[PDB]
């Protein structure tokens, strides 16, 4: 069985901090303890007719394994979870579950998380600046409310870790240079719990030296 | 085995159109040809603290079968598909590229185009209303044309119809009262392709049922 490939930013724009897409993706290989590759991509190679042929939006990341390409890293982080132990429970109510936690990471959290970070960063010096980034801060708050409730005094988002966890982590971490963080201590603390893990580790070093190189 | 029961509005700010989130999943039922059942949620109730044992972030539809309860139309959608034939293909390959584009229609092609339909719809009389405009529309095009040209003349996304069909069509009946896919002719089609499946119209008539009631 061949190792998996994944395309990833030649240079990104992250700095280094593991926030880009194929993070929650080496993540999962690195849980699993599947050995996988990587293939570089300028971002004018991304944009040039080729890369359509491995993701029709000329985003990264992809996964080529064999006569299999995927795309979206949500259905990657699925793939890989579904073929290998540790990532998704055996049983099928809680498995269920598990799969909701992944689409919510994706579909009710990042949303909130991404207008607020899309007004912050990139629509400064054209107001009402301040005026959007409020409305979308209120917004974005009371998810992180809802999410904080609801989590309580769990370890993970359903139990034993999983893909949700994945996920949701890498999702939460786009707002630890705002601070934002910080009012909310059972997110943060499960936020670190994540970063802690081994194979965190191992994929935050691999994205690093992509970085260094 | 106990038929599903779904939450739904009371009183749709759709005005009986089916765009409201609960409709992939009525669709996906009327699909599999699974009886289910539906629970009208005023405003005021969606906000109890009783409605977050069934959605955490307050919102519908939520899905209830004995013991289990989901939320996220995708993860709802998923799990029907997952536990009935005609919505997700059996061989392997093919069913990870569905759940791929399962995760595309929700987390690429979505956000473009509620990036878009914000603006236009809730954000009117605060300028620069039709600069932003301006801007969300440009990167909402760019997303439609990578997808027209990669959808081709193919009848659906992933081979035989699916669930990846389900949830793209409905995030692009979104855009029905802008006129945008007038200039998409295959994605017009495409939309136009599942909503004379008669599993669509059961679906649409019981949402519309609810709005006339
Ligand atoms: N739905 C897709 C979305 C993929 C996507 O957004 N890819 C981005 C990279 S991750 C998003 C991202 C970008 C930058 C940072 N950052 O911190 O600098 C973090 C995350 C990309 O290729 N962008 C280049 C382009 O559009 O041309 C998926 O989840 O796979
Ligand atoms: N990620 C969740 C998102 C659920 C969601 O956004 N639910 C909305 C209804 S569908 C979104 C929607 C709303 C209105 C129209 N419309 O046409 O008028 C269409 C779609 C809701 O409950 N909103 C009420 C609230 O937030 O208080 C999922 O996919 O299930």
């Amino acid at each position: 069985k061949p190792n998996p490939t994944i395309t990833v930013f030649e240079r990104s724009p992250d700095g280094g901090r593991g926030l880009a897409r194929d993070m929650p993706v080496r993540w999962a290989l690195e849980e699993v303890g599947q050995p996988y590759h990587v293939r570089r991509l300028s971002f004018e190679a991304m944009k040039e007719a080729s890369h359509l042929a491995y993701q029709p939006f000329g985003q990264i990341p992809s996964y080529e394994q064999g006569d299999l390409i995927l795309f979206e890293s949500g259905a990657i982080v699925m793939h890989i979870a579904q073929h290998h132990s540790g990532l998704l429970p055996e049983d099928q109510l809680r498995r269920a579950r598990t799969v909701a936690w992944m689409f919510a990471a994706l579909n009710t959290i990042e949303p909130s998380i991404l207008n607020f970070t899309t007004v912050w960063l990139f629509e400064r010096n054209e107001p009402w600046h301040e005026a959007r980034l409020a409305r979308t801060k209120e917004q974005l708050l009371k998810r992180l409310d809802e999410l904080s409730a609801w989590l309580g005094d769990r370890e993970w988002l359903e139990g034993s870790f999983s893909a949700a966890d994945i996920l949701m982590i890498c999702v939460l971490r786009r707002l630890e240079s705002s601070g934002i963080l910080k009012d909310y201590g059972n997110l943060l603390a499960y936020v670190e719990r994540g970063k802690a893990r081994p194979a965190f580790k191992r994929a935050f070093d691999a994205q690093l030296a992509v970085f260094t190189a």
